[PDB]
């Protein structure tokens, strides 16, 4: 339910902040929080502002 889609999202936007790319793990970010927010669950949104903390 696009659930998965913002889980694949949140995890490349930790990769490209791990191998050092910030600039293009905040976009992936705001991609992944754009999907999230416009989803029925409230988990979704909790879990990316959660990634937010570790980036």
């Amino acid at each position: 339910d696009d659930e998965d889609s913002v889980r694949y999202l949140l995890y490349m936007a930790e990769l490209r902040y791990e191998q050092g790319n910030p600039e293009k793990a905040k976009k992936i970010l705001e991609m992944a929080e754009f999907i999230a927010k416009r989803n029925n669950n409230e988990e979704l949104e909790r879990l990316v502002r959660e990634v937010k903390k570790r980036l």
